[PDB]
C-alpha cells in the first residue's frame, strides 16, 4: 500500500525501482485478481519519490520519471523519461506509442515460414525501457477465466536499462517462474508425419538402438488415428481420437513396448473438429454432454466450456492415457476465435499443462506460443517451418531472442518441417543447431523424401548425425542442471550475447551467436559451404579472454571478430579458460541418472560448475590448479577427469581433490596439422596448395606469414588462413 | 599521362614526345591544375636527379653496369626477383615500382605489388618504412610514385635544378638513417665521396671547388650551403621521419569514395584497438577487399 | 531545463520546482509560464552574451496536450520573440504546416549525402512555392551518412548558391567538412568561385526578398508559374526561375567519364537565351541536353 499511489482515475504500483504497474479505472475499482499473463504482484518494498500537485503527479525511481497530467491516458497525459543516456532522444515513453530500441521477443509459430518472420516486442530494449500491456482476462483463484479486468488499462513499465537478466527475473516473479522440465524432455525425440504400424515403429526404434542413436521420446503423429477411414459427411480426418486398428491393433501393448525401451510417448492432437459421432469415445461424450445421437450432434471444440474440457480430459484423453500416452502434443492451427475472447491456443496450453500434472510429476505439453506468460506451459512447438537454408539461418536468432519474453523452451522441427528442398548438408547443420538448442526433436511432414533418420543420408552425413545425436545425450546433465536454474533462478538456457555483454556493440551484431548455459558459447554455421574451401563459415565475436573450440581445443585470444571455418561435420562451439563441462560418459546406457560423469576442464584460469540433479548437487571447483568434486549426498557415481587433452582420473568414486598443476595444460591442436587439412580438402589448384604450405612453413615471422596470405587471389581462402594464423599467433 | 611521366623521370632518358594530333601535347598546362602541378614537380625532380644519372652514366661507360637493372641482377637466387616485371633498381641507391594501372576510384589510389628484399626500406618521398623481406601491395595517389631507398642510402640531388650551370653549384646529400652507407659522385672534372660510417657523415673530393653542400638526415636539414671537405656527427640527430600511421590512415580514408559510416568506423576502431594483430583482424573483416589491402599496407609499415 | 543546467536555479524559482528532488522544467510550449522562462531566463542570458537568432532543431514528435504540434508552437512563438531584440529577425526551423512561412527560415534537416538526395532537392525547393514556403535552407552538400564524392559536394554547392539560402552544414564525422580546402585544388577553386558568386548575388536576392514580402512572389518558381500552358514546363522537375531574370537547370547526376562532363535536359521557352556565365546562345522553344564540366553550372538569361 506504501508502494501504491492513486491519482485522478489512475493507480501506480512501484513493484521494483525499475517496474511500475499503471492502471486506469472508470469505476474507481482496480484489479487485484491474477490475469492470463500476471500470477503475482507481491514484491518487496522499495524506495522512490513523488511530486504530487493539484493537476499532475511525478513518480521518481533510481531509473525512471513517470508523469501523469490527469484525465484519460493519452500520449500527452502519460509518459516517462528514463535516467539513462543510451540514446540521444529515444529516452522517453509516450502512452500508446512505439519507441526505438526493442530487442524483440517471439511469435506464435513458424508455420509456413521460409526464413525470417516478424516478431512481437519483448521486455528488453537497448534504450533501457519497455511497456508490457496486460490485455488478458482475469483468472479465479483456481485459474479459470473470470471475465474482464476492472483495470480497463493495465500496463507494466520496465525501466531496467541494460540489466536484461534482472528484467527477466522480475518478469518471472510477475508472470510466474518456468516450471522444471522432466529429464526425459532433454534427450532426442523421434517424430515423422508418416503412417507407421506398431511393427514398423518398433522396428525403427530398434534400428536407432542398433545404430547407437539414443532417444528419450517416441512421438506418434496423426496417422495414429483414423484418417482416410472417416466418412466425408463428418468432414476431414485431421482431428481424431480413435486408433487406426489396422496400424495399431493393440495400442496398450505397443505403448508397453515403447515403455520397455525407456521411451516416453506422445500423440498428435488436432483438437479443432472436436468429438464427432464416428469416434470411439463419442457414445460416452454424447451421454455426458446430452448430445442428440440420432442426429449425430458433434461435441464441437469449446475450451471456454467447463463440461467440454472435463469430457475432453476425462473421456477423450483419459482412455488414451490409460493405454499409456505420457503427454499431449497439442497441434492447434485453427485460429484465435472464442466466445470469451480468449485465444483457444491459450485455453489449451493453460488447461492441458495443468491436467498433465495429474498423472506425472513435472509433466509437459508440446504446443505453440500463446503470448506472454505462456512459458508457464512448456514446451514450445514452433511448427511447420519451410525446409531451407533461409529457415535454418533465422532459427538461432529466433531461439535466443525468445528469452526476451521469457519463452525459453522452443522445440523446432530439427531439419525443417515441410516444402523446401533437399540438401544433406542443410539437414546436418540443422541437427548441429538442434543439439545446442532448448529441445532436440527430429520431425518432418508427409513426404516419402523428408525422413530425418541419419541412415537416409550417405555414410559421411550418417556418421556425423549419429555423433551429434550421441552428443545431445552426453549434454543431458548440463541441460538438466540449466533447466533447474531456469525454474529456480529465472535464467534462460539460451541467452543472446548482450545478456552477458550489454555494453559491447559486437554483442548486438552476431544475431545467431548465443550463450548455452554458463560455460559454452555457440556460433552455428547456417550457410551452405564454399565448395572451393569444402568448409562453411560464420563471423564469431570473441569477448575479452582466452577461448577454446569445445571440440578441437583451437585457441582464440579475445576480444576480436574473426571469421571461422569448419567442415560440414564440425560446429563452432567455444569455452573460456577455466570452463568445466560435465558430460554423461555412457550416453547410450538406459539409467535415470548417469552412473559416470566426465568433468571436461579447459586450462588457463580458475572455474566452477554446480551440477544440480533430481536428488543431489555436485560442485566441481578449479582453483590455483586444484580440481575438487564434492556432493551434498554420497553415491556410487564414478567421476572421469579430462584436463585439456588428457584423461587424468578414470571412474573414481566419492568426493576427492587432485592437483593438475603438474599436468600438461596445452591441447594437441596445432597450426601445421590444421593448415595441411584445410589445404588438402580445398578444391583449388595443387600449385596454390604447394606454395601456401611451403611459404607458411618457411616464413618465420607471424606478421610476414599474414602478409603472404594477404596476397592470395582467393579472398575467402585468405580469411580461412587468417583464422589459423590468428589462433597460432 | 601523369603515371607515364613518373616512369620516364626514373627511366634512362626523359623525352616528352607526341604524334600529329591537336589533342596529344605533353605540355603540363594541357591538363587540369592538379595534373599540371604534379607533372611540373616530376619534371623538376628529373633535373634534381641529373648528378645521380650522370655518375651512373660514367659507371655504365667505365664498369659496364646498367643504370636500370632487373631485380634478379642484385637478387639472382630470390624467386620474387623474377615475379615483379616492372620493378627495377635505378642506380645503386633506389628501387622503383612504377604504378602502371588506372586508379581504383573507390580508393582514389593506384597500386602495385612491391617485393621488398631483406633489409629496412623507406619510401624515397615520404619516409614510409617497410621491413623486408615481404611482398606487399602498395597504394599511392596519382601524384605519388613508389620509389624506395634502403637504410644507409645516400642520394645526391641538385639543390638548384632550374639554375642554368654546367655542373651544380650546390648538392643536397639525402641520407636515409639506420645503417652505414657510401656514394661516389663522378663528374666531368671531379669525384666526391660521401661516407656514412657509425653515424659520421664525411664528404671529400679529389679536387677543391666553391660547391656548397646541404645535408638532409632523414627529415631535417642539418647543414646548409657548407663549402669544401668536412665531417659531421649525426648520432645526436633525429633519425626518424615524420611519416606516421594515423596521419596516413586519415588521408586514405578521407580521399576514398566510400560510405562515411565505413570511414568513421575504420578511423574509430583502428584508433581504439591497441594490439597490432587485432588491428589487422579488424581490417580483415572489411567487405572492400582492396581497402583491406590498402589498410594492411599502413598497418605493415606501422608494425 | 534539467537540474544540472546553469539557468536551472532561476527557472526552478520562476516555475516553483522542487529543487531537492531535482524536478525538471520539462518542455511544455502550451504553458505560458514555461514559454516566458524559456525566452527570458534560458535564451535571455545567451542573447545578452550576443546570440543573434535561434536554430530551433526539433525532432521529437508532434505530441502536446493542446493537439498543437510543438514545432508550430516553437516556430510561432520563437519568431515573434526574435523580433524583440533585432528588426526583421529570423529563426531556423523545420516546416510546421500551411501558414508557417510566416516564420522563416525553413530548415530541411538531416538529408543523406547522395546523388539521389541532390537530384531531389531543386524539385523539392521550387514545389514548396505551391504552399507558399519559399525560404527553405538545405544542408548544402547533404547532412549525414551517404558517401564521399567531391563532384557531388561541388554540384550541391552550385545548387545551394541558386537556392533560397546557402548554408554549408554537415553531421558529426571527421570526414564530412564542407570547407572548400577539404578537396583538391580544382574543386577548392570552383567552390570558392561559387561562394563568392553567392555574395555577388545578394543585391538580386535581397530585392527578390522584398518582392516576396510585399507582392507574394516566390524567389524560386516552378517553370509552370511563368509557362502554365506549356507541357514542357511540367517535364523539367529540377529546372526553375530564380527571380525574374534567371532560369536555372542544375546538374544533379555524376559526370559521364568519357565526356568529362555532366548534363541536364533543358527546356528553353520561346525567345533567345544566353548562358549567364559563357554567353553561349540558345534559340527557344526547344528541349536540348546541355553538358557542363564539373566547375560550370547551367544558368540562363533572356535577351534584354
Ligand atoms: C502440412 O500437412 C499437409 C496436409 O495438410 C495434407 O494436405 O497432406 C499433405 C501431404 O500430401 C501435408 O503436407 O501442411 C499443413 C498446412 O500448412 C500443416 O497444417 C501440417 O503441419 C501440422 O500437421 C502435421 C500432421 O499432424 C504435423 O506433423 C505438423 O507438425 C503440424 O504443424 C503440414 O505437415
Ligand atoms: C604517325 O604519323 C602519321 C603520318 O604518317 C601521317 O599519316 O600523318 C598522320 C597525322 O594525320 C600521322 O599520325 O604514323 C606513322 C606510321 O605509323 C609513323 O611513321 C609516325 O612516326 C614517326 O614520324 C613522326 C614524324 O616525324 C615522328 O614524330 C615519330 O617519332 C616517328 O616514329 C607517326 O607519328
Ligand atoms: C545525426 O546525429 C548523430 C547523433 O545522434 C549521435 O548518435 O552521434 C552521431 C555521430 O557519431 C551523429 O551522427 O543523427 C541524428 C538522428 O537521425 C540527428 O538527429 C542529427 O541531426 C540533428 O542534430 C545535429 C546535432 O545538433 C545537427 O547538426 C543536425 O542539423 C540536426 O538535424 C544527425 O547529425
Amino acid at each position: 500500500n506504501n508502494n501504491i499511489i492513486k491519482f485522478d482515475k489512475a493507480r501506480f504500483t512501484v513493484l521494483t525501482e525499475h517496474l511500475i504497474r499503471i492502471e486506469y479505472s472508470e469505476t474507481g475499482e482496480f484489479e487485484e485478481r491474477m490475469t492470463q499473463m500476471v500470477q503475482n504482484r507481491e514484491f518487496s518494498e522499495v524506495n522512490f519519490d513523488i511530486i504530487e500537485k493539484e493537476e499532475t503527479i511525478e513518480i521518481i525511481t533510481s531509473t525512471v520519471h513517470l508523469y501523469y497530467n490527469g484525465g484519460e491516458f493519452t500520449n500527452a497525459s502519460l509518459f516517462a523519461d528514463v535516467k539513462f543516456n543510451f540514446s540521444v532522444y529515444s529516452n522517453r515513453w509516450y502512452f500508446g506509442e512505439k519507441s526505438d530500441g526493442n530487442l524483440k521477443g517471439t511469435t506464435r509459430t513458424l508455420d509456413m515460414i521460409d526464413g525470417e518472420c516478424p516478431l512481437e516486442d519483448g521486455i528488453m530494449s537497448k534504450n533501457g525501457f519497455a511497456v508490457l500491456a496486460d490485455k488478458g482476462k482475469v483468472l479465479t483463484e483456481v485459474g479459470d477465466i473470470a471475465g474482464n479486468s476492472v483495470s480497463t488499462i493495465d500496463l507494466y513499465l520496465f525501466a531496467y536499462g541494460r540489466d536484461y537478466r534482472q528484467a527477466l527475473k522480475d518478469f518471472y516473479q510477475l508472470t510466474g517462474n518456468t516450471p522444471k522440465l522432466p529429464r526425459f524432455a532433454l534427450g532426442n525425440w523421434w517424430s515423422r508425419y508418416y503412417d507407421y504400424s506398431d511393427k514398423s515403429y518398433l522396428a525403427l526404434m530398434d534400428k536407432f538402438t542398433d545404430k547407437k542413436v539414443p532417444l528419450s521420446v517416441s512421438v506418434i503423429d496423426m496417422d495414429w488415428h483414423k484418417v482416410s477411414e472417416v466418412p466425408s459427411r463428418f468432414g476431414s480426418g485431421w482431428t481424431g481420437y480413435s486408433w487406426n486398428k489396422k496400424l495399431f491393433p493393440n495400442p496398450e501393448n505397443f505403448i508397453d513396448e515403447l515403455h520397455q525401451r525407456k521411451l516416453k510417448v506422445t500423440l498428435n492432437d488436432h483438437p479443432a473438429d472436436g468429438i464427432r459421432a464416428f469416434e470411439d469415445p463419442y457414445p460416452q461424450v454424447a451421454q455426458t454432454l446430452d448430445l442428440n445421437t440420432e442426429l449425430e450432434e458433434a461435441a464441437k471444440f469449446d475450451f471456454d466450456n467447463l463440461k467440454f474440457r472435463k469430457a475432453y480430459f476425462e473421456e477423450v484423453h483419459g482412455p488414451l492415457e490409460k493405454e499409456g500416452v505420457d503427454f499431449w502434443w497439442i497441434d492447434w492451427q485453427q485460429g484465435a476465435i472464442s466466445k470469451s475472447g480468449v485465444d483457444p491456443l491459450w485455453l489449451l496450453n493453460h488447461y492441458q499443462y495443468q491436467n498433465a500434472q495429474k498423472k506425472h510429476k513435472n509433466n509437459i505439453i508440446l504446443s505453440r506460443y500463446a503470448g506472454p506468460g505462456s512459458h508457464r506451459y512448456p514446451l514450445g512447438f514452433s511448427g511447420a517451418s519451410v525446409i531451407s537454408w533461409a529457415s535454418l539461418d533465422f532459427q538461432p536468432y529466433f531461439t535466443s531472442t525468445a528469452s526476451n519474453i521469457g519463452y525459453t523452451w522452443w522445440s523446432h522441427d530439427i531439419g525443417g518441417h515441410m516444402q523446401g528442398y533437399k540438401d544433406a548438408e542443410l539437414s546436418l547443420r540443422w541437427l548441429q543447431f538442434g543439439v545446442f538448442s532448448p529441445i532436440n526433436r527430429l520431425h518432418s511432414s508427409k513426404s516419402e523424401f523428408t525422413s530425418k533418420e541419419p541412415w537416409h543420408f550417405d555414410a559421411v552425413i550418417e556418421q556425423s548425425m549419429i555423433d551429434f545425436l550421441q552428443l545431445r545425450h552426453q549434454l543431458i546433465p548440463y541441460l538438466y542442471s540449466a533447466n533447474l536454474i531456469t525454474a529456480s533462478e529465472g535464467r534462460a538456457l539460451v541467452e543472446p550475447l548482450y545478456y552477458e555483454y550489454p555494453m559491447e556493440e559486437e554483442a548486438y551484431q552476431h544475431r545467431n551467436q548465443y550463450l548455452f548455459g554458463e560455460q559454452l558459447m555457440v556460433a552455428p554455421i547456417t550457410e551452405k559451404m564454399n565448395s572451393l574451401l569444402q568448409m562453411g563459415s560464420v563471423e564469431v565475436w570473441f569477448p575479452e579472454g582466452t577461448w577454446y573450440d569445445f571440440f578441437s581445443g583451437q585457441p582464440y585470444d579475445g576480444k576480436v571478430s574473426l571469421k571461422v571455418y569448419r567442415e560440414i561435420t564440425e560446429m563452432p562451439v567455444f569455452a573460456k579458460a577455466g570452463a568445466i563441462i560435465p558430460l554423461d560418459k555412457n550416453p547410450l546406457k538406459k539409467e535415470e541418472i548417469p552412473s559416470e560423469i566426465i568433468w571436461k576442464i579447459f586450462p588457463g584460469a580458475d572455474g566452477e560448475y554446480l551440477l544440480l540433479e533430481e536428488d543431489n548437487e555436485t560442485k566441481a571447483e578449479f582453483v590455483n590448479g586444484i580440481f575438487t568434486v564434492t556432493s551434498k549426498k554420497e553415491s556410487s557415481r564414478k567421476h572421469t577427469i579430462i584436463y585439456g587433452e588428457h584423461e587424468i582420473v578414470s571412474a573414481k568414486r566419492g568426493e576427492f581433490s587432485i592437483d593438475l598443476n603438474g599436468k600438461e595444460e596445452n591441447f594437441d591442436w596445432n597450426f601445421s596439422t590444421a593448415l595441411f587439412r584445410r589445404l588438402d580438402i580445398a578444391e583449388i589448384s595443387y600449385e596454390q596448395k604447394d606454395e601456401i604450405l611451403q611459404q607458411l612453413s618457411l616464413i618465420e615471422e607471424h606478421e610476414k606469414q599474414v602478409a603472404f596470405i594477404k596476397t592470395n587471389e582467393n579472398q575467402e581462402l585468405q580469411n580461412s588462413l587468417f583464422e589459423l594464423l590468428y589462433s597460432g599467433k
